């Protein structure tokens, strides 16, 4: 066994006790199994957590490990769903880290809710597309989760399709993870200036970066909208103008630079026979006209798409048709 025997009782900082179960998957998340409050019962599949962990010294998981302690307390999280009286918000919840020792090496872990498929295969099912009624849903709630992160002085910097899970009991609720490479823009209120981050380095997905990202300065509140548009994009389409010239970074970021400056060519590049939704433009019009600083008006990115339900004979039913 890699890190923990399945059965194994750890305790967290704050002496609860958790049970681990099997790893889940495989993937290129780290080591991840899941977990349960410690009972004389085995973790099985019914397991409502998992138990991340790396070694003491993962900068990754430290960064992670911070912002899950300071934006992901569920009961900081259900105040917010209360106050801006949402049906859920999709920033996993944290529920607590510690320290286990194995071979004389130590690692911290951390216990977070658990999740079923990613966004990317479900994609990959339905043959690298998404309806207009999905798209519309999806966006509306990583709208909600970005105004959440933003509002609590962090910037996500790579949203896409395998970022976002689905819980494992309800299929309407999607989650944004991996906040390992998360930047925190405003420490107590003071935006970061426009220049790099000297610590880490936040490039991304290449595909589907922001331009401030290419230009590499720290991300910023714009570059993670910029992102979600180019998610769209490519969930409604199955492709980006610059999709097949991703080995070289300055293609990528040329192509960016003059779409961004005709938002209507992109419009024509992406969508067939002039069929183009009218709020994804409106969309990367509105993000257009932030600057680096500025906070954005999410209410009204929100009812940009809200139109774009409207068109299609729908309401904000959070129903994301997977
Ligand atoms: N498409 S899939 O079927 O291969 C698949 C992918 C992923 C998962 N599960 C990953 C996580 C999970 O269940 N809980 C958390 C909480 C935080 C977190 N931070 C990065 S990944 C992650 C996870 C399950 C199935
Ligand atoms: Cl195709």
């Amino acid at each position: 066994a890699e890190q923990f025997a399945v059965g194994e009782i750890i305790t967290d900082m704050a002496a609860a006790a958790w049970k681990v179960g099997l790893p889940i998957g495989q993937g290129g998340f780290g080591c991840i199994y899941l977990a349960d409050m410690n009972s004389s019962e085995s973790v099985g599949s019914d397991a409502p957590c998992v138990v991340k962990v790396e070694p003491s010294d993962n900068g990754p998981l430290f960064t992670e490990l911070k912002f899950y302690q300071r934006a992901a307390k569920p009961e900081q999280i259900q105040k917010w769903i209360r106050t801006r009286k949402l049906k859920y918000l999709g920033v996993p919840k944290y529920w607590g880290s510690g320290l286990h020792d194995k071979n004389g090496k130590s690692y911290r872990f951390m216990i977070m809710d658990r999740f079923g498929s990613d966004l990317q295969k479900i994609y990959e099912a339905n043959a690298k597309r998404f309806s207009r009624k999905t798209v519309l849903q999806l966006s509306l709630r990583i709208l909600d989760i970005l105004e959440y992160i933003h509002e609590h002085e962090y910037v996500h910097g790579d949203i896409k399709a395998s970022n976002l899970l689905l819980n494992y009991k309800n299929p309407d609720q999607v989650y944004l993870v991996d906040y390992g490479l998360a930047y925190r823009y405003c420490p107590e209120g003071v935006h970061k200036a426009y220049a790099a981050d000297p610590k880490r380095c936040h490039d991304g997905t290449i595909e589907f970066t922001s331009i401030d990202a290419h230009n590499g300065v720290a991300p910023s509140r714009r570059g993670d909208l910029e992102i979600l548009g180019y998610c769209m994009i490519q969930w409604l389409t199955g492709h980006l103008p610059w999709e097949d010239n991703l080995k070289d970074p300055k293609y990528v970021r040329d192509s960016k630079i003059r779409y961004r400056e005709n938002i209507a060519s992109l419009m024509d590049k992406c969508f067939p026979a002039a069929n183009a939704p009218g709020e994804i433009a409106k969309y990367m019009e509105t993000v257009k006209l932030l600057d680096y600083t500025e906070k954005p008006l999410y209410e009204n990115l929100r009812d940009i798409l809200l139109q774009g339900l409207k068109a299609i004979g729908s309401k904000d039913d959070g129903k994301l048709d997977l």
